[PDB]
């Protein structure tokens, strides 16, 4: 590790102390010839002309080739070991704006098609997950995501957000409770399997709990007879066939600052059904007649993608 | 084996299996038995949604496509998943409802302009469905007939005002 | 991958702007000197004169050894990552007349005894399949064949013909619906297991279904009493012991273009029993008296190999 | 394969042409300068004087570093592919007097203790078997030992003796039937698990059938009362604590040829109990008194290891 | 193996015997030129001039490139084979004060947090266990810990102490008996699981038996009503929150050699409740009023960390 530099300095001082005491040159040109001979350049401007120098340069050359051999052996061993440890995901993480994804499922594969490949880090433990991750282009980190000392290898303290989706609903609560000991303020997005465990993920510290199995369990039972509710959720939230549930932020100025929704009239002049506003970590669904807009508000509305372009220009100034 | 479970002449057939490869084959096995029974499938991946409609599923639900698209968008703000969780999943205060229009009760033949459906009730009107065709955001030039299912989002004290506004 | 060439250009311009601005030679001569120095050639016709130039040469030498070290480091990283992401699949197919075999059974191991070794690409997921694939000469593309995202990794849009034999029967229908989304004109040759799925493989889009378990079920129930049906199937279709079923076209000219089956008299001049003719993507089994032969018709017949060689001679002009 | 050699011959012919046609010296000194330059020796006695030749020298240096990088890339690719193929089996056996051991158990681990390391090629399929073989000093060949195509990987055609101990008797019969298809002369030593399959291995082609589950099946069912039969088998055949069942051949001459067993009198002069003689692939247990010895007859006898040194001197001359 | 050195001496003696006899130069200058040319330094002071000498220098350069190629090939092959055989743990152990840990559980993962990383060698067989070893910085030695042949692979004869913790108790008694066959004095710290196996580990030869499942059988069934005993075991032995159980040795002399516990009165002086005294591999819990301390006695007591540093200064010399 460090002894390679010691052996480099030993061969360098041996070459300089030999060339100065044999050939009779000054120490600057002796060090220059030592670096020329060790690095196998050989300008020949200060070659040894003495027989003792001619037999000492052989020893300096074989020591330089041994130095190069030991250095390249340590380099190739370190490269092969680090590439074997990076292969099965036994590496630490040193990024600072990444998205750790604890666990792997189809719901986490669909959140890779709306993010960047090298930006996200999948922290799982199974073997066939690691091959499934690299086909999607993400970075696999081997570890137990319920263990606190294996979330620190995913750099969960310096993560942008954490997406938790594990194999059971008893490990989603354990993974969230482990992250909230490491970092209190990092944003955790969770996937709840059972309906009864949604209040456990909010208590453990998930900033946003998604329950895809409670949504289907209500859409399956209300679409037995006629089912127009499961056509809206599929065409807007799932497929985005005609509409899209879009969220637009209100900047400063914006030609709509301070106005009420009566004088705003966002649906009738644009075509976007205003569902709710995002005033500070609470979604005021159907705001009243005298609600006043503010700076940094997130307007959540559904509409055609043509109707968002008539809204994104109506909201900017 | 589907004939042993009496899939011929049922109300609806909910299909959800271990993978999408078996969900398509289960629908194709039901359409060899009854071609009119309602199939409510469960798509796992996004690309297999249109393969369930060609197989014959009358309704395709995709949980891991909604939850996939709500995980990638909840990274920065997270206000779109706060609507789906608090209305579609848990029904904390608001909930999605669908109500029918009976024969000749307060709305037969009226337009949506002077229907005034949002003010007197408080329920946000998403769409109006007529015969397996959902017209999300119906325009002003649109009339209401009997049998039209009105799809709304509201509190349970407001839907009971809506069903009173629809009745005679 | 682009930092290495940046650092190489940086040390090159450092060598030129040090040799020109310390020693005082021209620009092209200093470029020649720094390319001689960094490559450890060392002609020594343009050696540095002043000791400050000697120390600059030492700095250029150690920076050149450093840039060779980091270049060999990145080349080793890329090469070990490529060789471990090619050994276990995880790679795309670049050929465009190849055959993709989705799944692996003994019915596709026999399909490699009549095809080339490196022409076929077996698309599967299991690790026990991969060592069985490489022992038989094929190339292994690791990927879920039921997924459309991993059928494009097998280059199925430009494949020559696709062979779907998956470990269940619900996945054979799903893999065809994944291919027909990609390329609607490629040839899919699927294996049906149950009898009720032969009609479901054709509606999915398979150009040719092969049901070996329906064949063996109709031969295990008809060979209990006497069993002369399964002696014909085993001697002609399985082993080709004495007889053999062939499919020969009608080439251009061919001396029989237009005559009837009575005038050709193929059964008496060759000894080959005529089963059916291939007039345009259908099989006319037992062609009648009034049938007329055309060009490109595939004659399907059984016979000895000493009789088929006189059938290919009779169809030439 | 040889495109590396095409590239290196192209760049040497490029260097020779661009030194001769520019500097105008002889062809042999141009070839000498090219081999001095591209190997980074750099004598400098024939340095480029023309600046066009200096740009040619920079270009030849870039091409030489490039072809050394492509050669290093090809060498690392070959070495990584061949070292990762070799570690998990996948190499045909090129030996001619080796012992193939199909399958692996404790009965084939107590077999390696009397055999060599590079002489034994274990032919198994499982992956945890591979680590157990290499710790034991033998070599591992990945293959299905019930398949004829994978028995030819282990060079079973020119093997010395083949030892079959598979998972069950159903595959041991199929392994002997696969070797006997390949050659009808190699010695097959097979382990029979059940008693009813001892007659089935000998009809398959096994030369020696060893049934240890039938030995201990009868040694347990006779040691309930007294247990003296299992006290001899454990002390002579298993541990060899006091005695040892040894077999010695009668060499040519050897002072005992032609004599009967009563005038030879082996037990009362040496101390070994003569169980039976090995007259030509048949063991005559308890030979009669008029049995005359022959040349090459193998005498099987139990006794102390001191009574074998007294036997191998009394049997020899 | 060492044939690289024979090839290098062959090309050196070929270079010297060629250069001295062609260019007419003496043996020492030819040896210096050969060691300059083979290692590609190229001073150019004794370069050839004859075309035969030039062609000989080309062949020497070719043979030097060849011996460099086979040397880097053997080095890369050895490094790849070593670092893959070191990865899965097929190497022997050379340390002689290390700790061998047979098996892997949370009871041995909480042991590596109070030991060093490179000092411990986990001897297990499971593949997913091996990746759990490398996260904790320990070394993985592949092998079955029950086998005596695979306990010598972990160098258990010259180990400091051995920790036996296997998947059942039946493997734990067999691992202790496998170590006591090898070394009859190495310290074995084994984990019993059932209560009936505590007396069996001590007859097997375990020096220390730690049974955590019997402690939690007496702490679960006695904390149902009140739960005050389990508060002491968790706060002193598990968490070490306020109090902590320590073992403080009595060195040579040390101001308390010969006085009784009446003359000591450790609880009033320091505050550490002396549980027992460790006089020579026994434990006299609650020593009497007339007991006297000796040199090398181990005082066992509980106390605060500020209360135990008062004891270690009261016991110092
Ligand atoms: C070709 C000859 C190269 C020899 C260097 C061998 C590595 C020396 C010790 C290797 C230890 C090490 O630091 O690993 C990597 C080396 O990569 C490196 O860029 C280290 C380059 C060292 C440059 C020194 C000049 C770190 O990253
Ligand atoms: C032959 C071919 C060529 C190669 N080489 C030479 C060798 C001889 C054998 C050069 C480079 C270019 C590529 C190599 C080398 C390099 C470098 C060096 C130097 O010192 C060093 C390294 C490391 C550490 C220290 C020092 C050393 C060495
Ligand atoms: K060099
Ligand atoms: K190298
Ligand atoms: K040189």
């Amino acid at each position: 590790a460090t002894r390679i530099l010691l052996l480099v300095l030993a061969v360098i001082i041996y070459g300089t102390a030999g060339f100065h005491f044999i050939e009779g040159e000054s120490w600057t040109v002796s060090l220059y010839w030592t670096f020329v001979t060790i690095a196998t350049v050989g300008y020949g401007d200060y070659s040894p002309s003495t027989p003792l120098g001619m037999y000492f340069t052989v020893t300096l050359i074989v020591l330089g080739i041994g130095t190069f051999a030991v250095a390249v052996e340590r380099l190739l061993e370190f490269l092969i070991n680090r590439e074997q440890m990076k292969l099965m995901g036994l590496i630490d993480v040193a990024k600072s704006r990444h998205v750790v994804i604890c666990g792997w499922s189809e719901s986490t594969l669909e959140c890779l098609r709306e993010l960047r490949g090298s930006e996200v880090f999948v922290l799982a433990e199974d073997e066939n997950v690691r091959k499934k991750v690299l086909r999607s282009g993400a970075n696999f980190v081997h570890g137990d995501p319920t263990r606190v000392s294996d979330l620190e290898k995913a750099n969960v303290r310096g993560a942008r957000a954490v997406i938790v989706d594990l194999e059971s609903d008893s490990e989603t609560i354990h993974c969230i409770l482990g992250i909230r000991k490491i970092d209190e303020s990092v944003r955790i997005i969770a996937e709840a399997e059972r309906y009864e465990n949604i209040e456990q993920l909010r208590m453990a510290g998930a900033d946003q709990v998604i329950s895809p199995f409670v949504i289907s369990g209500r859409l399956m039972s209300r679409s037995i007879d006629d089912g127009y509710e499961a056509m809206f959720v599929q065409d807007v939230l799932a497929e985005e066939s005609t509409r899209r549930m879009v969220e637009v932020p209100i900047p400063e100025g914006s030609k709509l600052e301070g106005v009420s929704v009566l004088d705003a009239d966002i649906h009738d002049v644009t075509g976007v059904i205003i569902i709710g506003v995002g005033r500070g970590d609470e979604l005021i669904i159907d705001p009243p007649r005298d609600y006043s807009f503010r700076a940094g508000d997130i307007i959540l509305g559904i509409g055609k993608p043509e109707e968002i372009e008539r809204l994104k220009n109506y909201i900017s100034a």
